[PDB]
C-alpha cells in the first residue's frame, strides 16, 4: 500500500540522514507529531507536490520513498487467456496504422509490454515513423509479409521480412512496419522489455 | 518540480502499455479530461494513495512515475562550510552515544551521507549495536582510539583502532563504536554511500 | 577486441587506485615494461588465471578489466530469416521433450533469447520440469493447447492454455510444458529477456 | 577461482541459448571434449583473445563469463592500520603535486577508492587539472586551506575552503586542487565511490 511503503520507507531516509521526527519536521514547516503519523500510514493524502518537498529536503526522490511495484503473480506465474487482450487501436496521420492486442503483464518487470499487432496498411509509401522509444523491443512476424523501415525517417534503412523472421530494434531507433506491398495485412508479435 | 515531472512521466507509461485518455481514465473511474489534465502538470494535488492507484492500473511503480531527486549543483560540484553542518545528538538507551556532524549531501547521488561523528562514551561494556543498514561505509579514525564492534551482538568480534584507521562495513552487517577504554572519547568520519 | 579493451580499462583501473606502471608491477611480480605492454594492447595472451590475479591485486573483478559484449547491429537493428535459425532439440529423461529453433539475438542484450518452442510430449503425466533459471520468460501459445506446470514439481500449480493465450514465469520459478493430453504437439514462443 | 567461475558461467550461458557441447564445439573450432574440460575447470590456460572469441560466439561479454571480484571482507568487515597503506607520489608536468595514501579498499564494493591526500603545491596560479574521472568523488579538507578549482582549465570556477569544509564533485567533473597561496601545504581525505 502506498501509505504503507511511504510510512516505512520515509523512515528510513530520515534514519538515514541522522534526523529525528523534530529535525525533520522543522525543515518541512511541519509539526513532529505530522511527521511521526506519515511513518505511522497516515500519510495517504499527502499531494504530489509535498511528497516532492519532503523529497527535497530529504535530498532523494518521491521514488525512493514511495514502494515497489507490488506483487501481481501466483506462485511465480501471470496468465491470460485471449479473450481478455486489451485492444487499442493505434491512430497515425488519422488513418487505421495499427491494432494493438495487449498480452500479459506483470507488475513485477513493469517493462515487459508484450503486443500481437495487426498491421494494417500495406503501402511502403505511407510507412509513418515514431520517434523511436525507450526499452529494446524484440518482434516476430507472426502473419504476412512485413516491410519494416527504420532509423533516419527521411533516408531509412528497409527489409522485407517474411513470416517466421525475427527482429530487434534498440532503444531510441525508430521505425515503422507496414504489410509488404498489395499484401492488404500482416501481424507480428511485438515485445517490449 | 513534482507535477511536470508527473505529468511528462504518466504520459510515458500511458503510451508504453498502448492506452489512450480514455481507456486510462476508465480504469481508473475519471473522466478523459481529468487524465488530460494530468498529463499537462495538474496532478499536483494527487494524493498519496490516489498515485498509488494510477500506478497500479498501470502496472508499475510511483516511482516510476515520478521524477528523478532533481539536481542541485553548481556546475557539477557542491560545497558546504563546516559551520553550515547540521547537528544531530543521536541516543542509545537514554545515553548520549553519538553526535553526528552531517557534511555535504547532494540530490544526485541520495545514498551518500558523510558524517564527522563523536563517539562520545568510552565504555567498550556499555557499547550499543544498531541492526545493521543498507549502504556501505568507510570509515576513517579521525582522532583518539576506536574501539569497534561488529556481527552478533551478543558475540561480535572487535578491534582497536588508532588515529588514521580506514574500515569498512557491509550493508546489513551490525556494528557498534566508542571511544578506546578510558579514553573518553574519539572522533571519525563516516561515509555512507 | 578483448586486447584493446582489456588495454584501456587496465589502465583506467590502475589509475583509478593511484598505482603507477612500477607499482602494479610490483604487486604482481612483473616488470613495468610488462604492464606498459598490456595497456598497448599486448595482452592478448595473458591466461584466465593470470587475468583473474591482475583482478585481484586491483581489488576487482575480469569483468570490471575486460570489455562489453561489444555491437553487432545494423544502425539500430538485427533482423532473422526462419531458416538460418539454429535447432537445438532438447532431452530430458532420454525423450524428445522440446525442440528449440532460436530467434534473433544481440550482444547488446545478450539476456534476450527469444525462442520457438516444438512441445513434443502430450503426456501431462510424464512432464518435466527444469529447476527454474535466471531471467524473466514471457510466453505465448502459437499453436495448439499448452498444458503448462510450475511451482514444486512434487505439488505444482497447473494451467490448460489455449492458442493465443500470454505468460510469464518469474526468474527461478520452475516449470514444464507439454501439450494438452493426447492432442500430440503444441507450439509456442519463449522470450528470455 | 578465475577457472571455476569460469566453468561454471559458461554452462550457464552455453544452456541459455540453447546449445550443447557439440553445437558451442562447432562454432568455436574446437572438439565437444574441449568444451567439456572447461565446464570443468580446465579453462585456466585459455588466453584472453580466446576468451574474447568465446564470448563472441556466446553473443555477450568476457566479463559474464567470469566470475566476481570475490570476497575479502571478515564478517561484513576489512580494517586497514594507518601504518599499511600505500604511498604513491603523484606527478604533474614533472612537480610534487600530490601524495596518495590509500585507505581501506574492498573486492566487495571495486568503485570505492578512499585516500588521504597530501596538497604539496601552494600556488593557485600552478595549479593543474585532470581530465574529470569516472565516479563521484567525496571530500573533506583535513588540513590548511584548500583552494579549489573545477570545470574548464581555461576559464573555471574556484573556492577556497578552510579546515573542515567539504565537498562533491561529479564525475567526469574537472577538478585541481593546490593549498591555500603561500600557506604551504594542505591534506584532504578525497573518497571515491
Ligand atoms: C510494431 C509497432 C511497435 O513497435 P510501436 O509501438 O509503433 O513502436
Ligand atoms: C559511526 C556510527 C555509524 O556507523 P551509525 O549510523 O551509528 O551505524
Ligand atoms: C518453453 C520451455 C522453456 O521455458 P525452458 O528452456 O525449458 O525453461
Ligand atoms: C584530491 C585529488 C583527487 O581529486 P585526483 O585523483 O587528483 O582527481
Ligand atoms: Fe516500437
Ligand atoms: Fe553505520
Ligand atoms: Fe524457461
Ligand atoms: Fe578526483
Amino acid at each position: 500500500t502506498a501509505s504503507t511503503g511511504f510510512a516505512e520507507l520515509l523512515k528510513d531516509r530520515r534514519e538515514q540522514v541522522k534526523m529525528d521526527h523534530a529535525a525533520l519536521a522543522s525543515l518541512l514547516g511541519e509539526t513532529p507529531e505530522t511527521v511521526a503519523a506519515w511513518e505511522n500510514g497516515e500519510g495517504g493524502e499527502l499531494t504530489l507536490t509535498q511528497l516532492g518537498r519532503i523529497a527535497h529536503v530529504l535530498g532523494t526522490s518521491i521514488g525512493a520513498l514511495t514502494p515497489p511495484a507490488g506483487n501481481d503473480l501466483d506462485d511465480g506465474v501471470i496468465i491470460q487467456m485471449p479473450d481478455e487482450r486489451p485492444i487499442l487501436k493505434g491512430v497515425r496521420d488519422n488513418v487505421d496504422y495499427y491494432v494493438y492486442n495487449c498480452l500479459v503483464r506483470t507488475k513485477r518487470a513493469p517493462s515487459l509490454v508484450p503486443l500481437v499487432v495487426d498491421v494494417l496498411t500495406d503501402n511502403p509509401d505511407d510507412a509513418k515513423f515514431n520517434s523511436g522509444h525507450a526499452g529494446n523491443e524484440f518482434l516476430f512476424v507472426l502473419e504476412g509479409e512485413i516491410h519494416m523501415k527504420w532509423g533516419d525517417k527521411e533516408n531509412p534503412k528497409e527489409a522485407l521480412l517474411p513470416t517466421g523472421a525475427s527482429m530487434f530494434v534498440e532503444e531510441h531507433v525508430p521505425h515503422a512496419f507496414t504489410a509488404a506491398k498489395g499484401t492488404g495485412s500482416a501481424k507480428l508479435i511485438a515485445v517490449n522489455f
